[PDB]
């Protein structure tokens, strides 16, 4: 059963003005994306110095970055915290909506798209080269869930029934037909290094076997 939802007004606005505004600098997603694992995977670690069998669920701390040329999809893999279906449907739009505003008040001010992380909705910048993102989670103590959105104010959630995961989060990004770079190995190190130096979990770039 795939239940829909309404995103928040304000939400589908910030959507509706990634989607629409001229800015070439998409590759800032990656770093986005990649900084949301990373803060995932710290809160996974500083839980389990208190609570051990958090990590029964996985010990790897770590994150994949695995491009598919006949799918079209760029995947970012963490082994963090993970969300829960509350988080999903609601908690997290909840949060989104005061740094949607204040990110839409600082791009009229003179901000501009990459940016985004610093008002904490880093997330949404993946429909810079998306049509499609699907994230696929499983929290400690809940369900593996698929979240999926193609915009247009709405999105869905279903408990997933595939491959199971330990614990995590996979976002999978199913790139624009414009947006193909970012399948290629190169450009992928490329954005890596300009961007995601210093994370403190290894990065695996997988490479395409096609
Ligand atoms: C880090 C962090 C905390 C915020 C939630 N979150 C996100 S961003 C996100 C937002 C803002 C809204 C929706 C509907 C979906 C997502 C993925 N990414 C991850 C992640 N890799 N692991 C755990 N939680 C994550
Ligand atoms: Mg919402």
């Amino acid at each position: 059963e795939v239940e829909t939802f309404a995103f928040q007004a304000e939400i589908a606005q910030l959507m509706s003005l990634i989607i629409n505004t001229f800015y070439s600098n998409k590759e800032i997603f990656l770093r986005e994306l990649i900084s949301n694992s990373s803060d995932a995977l710290d809160k996974i670690r500083y839980e389990s110095l208190t609570d051990p069998s958090k990590l029964d669920s996985g010990k790897e701390l770590h994150i994949n970055l695995i491009p598919n040329k006949q799918d079209r999809t760029l995947t970012i893999v963490d082994t963090g915290i993970g969300m829960t279906k509350a988080d999903l449907i609601n908690n997290l739009g909840t949060i989104a909506k005061s740094g949607t505003k204040a990110f839409m008040e600082a791009l009229q001010a003179g901000a501009d798209i990459s940016m985004i992380g610093q008002f904490g909705v880093g997330f949404y910048s993946a429909y810079l080269v998306a049509e499609k993102v699907t994230v696929i989670t499983k929290h400690n103590d809940d369900e593996q869930y698929a979240w999926e959105s193609s915009a247009g104010g709405s999105f869905t959630v279903r408990t997933d029934t595939g491959e199971p995961m330990g614990r995590g989060t996979k976002v999978i990004l199913h790139l624009k037909e414009d947006q193909t770079e970012y399948l290629e190995e190169r450009r992928i190190k490329e954005i890596v290094k300009k961007h995601s130096q210093f994370i403190g979990y290894p990065i695996t770039l997988f490479v395409e076997k096609e």
